[PDB]
């Protein structure tokens, strides 16, 4: 029953990593507009909190780090670069193939899981 409520979720979350994607690709690193990396920041707030409520654990975990870091980068705490920008995009592609598993009742990669959950919790690491 609870799957009845997935479609709605499914469709705004492809939506807020399309925007997701755009904004990234338009932020200038070093002098990154506040409003563009609130707004990246609200879509992976909001994914995280869809993907809790749906049991969506691969998913979840992998917003909630990014999530994270983009609240360091947001708050001006952690410096952005072309780098951690390409590590955002990377992170984007994989909540996609996640999602896109999820719609068809199917289990996310775990390799892929693995391996960005590691490289987003490396930079939280450099970041202190």
């Amino acid at each position: 029953d609870i799957s009845d409520f997935y479609q709605t979720f499914f469709d705004e979350a492809d939506e807020l990593l399309a925007d997701m994607e755009q904004h990234l690709l338009d932020l200038v690193p070093e002098s990154p507009d506040a409003e563009q990396l609130n707004a990246i920041f609200r879509a992976a707030h909001s994914i995280k909190g869809g993907a809790g409520t749906f049991g969506f654990t691969i998913l979840q975990e992998t917003t909630h780090l990014m999530e994270n870091l983009l609240d360091e980068a947001r708050r001006g705490e952690m410096q952005l670069n072309t780098d951690i920008i390409n590590l955002f995009l990377e992170t984007k592609d994989i909540m996609q193939e996640q999602l896109d598993a999820y719609k068809n009742s199917e289990e996310p990669d775990a390799a892929s899981f693995e391996y960005i959950c590691n490289a987003l919790r490396q930079l939280a690491l450099e970041a202190k």
